[PDB]
């Protein structure tokens, strides 16, 4: 109303459907027999 | 003194003193300037 100016964040779906993507991807990769190698780079983007 | 047999573990220098360079070689990493992209790995080992 009173003049100002923001930069408001559209688009969330866009962003918020990547998360789930990711993270139903890392769950998909829980399920491979190698994850016993590599289980220390999912901790790091689970947490993320 | 009674009769068992338990595999007790020698030679701990060796073992620590390694731990120790690498700590001070994660710290020597902790001086370069392209150490903002590679933080996250370190950040593992040090808590490892």
């Amino acid at each position: 109303s009173q003049s100002r100016t923001m930069k408001l964040i559209k688009d969330w779906k866009d962003i918020v459907n990547q998360v789930g993507d990711n993270r139903c991807l890392l769950q998909s990769l829980k399920d491979s027999p190698y994850y016993k190698g590599f289980e220390d780079k999912v901790s790091i983007w689970e947490r993320k």
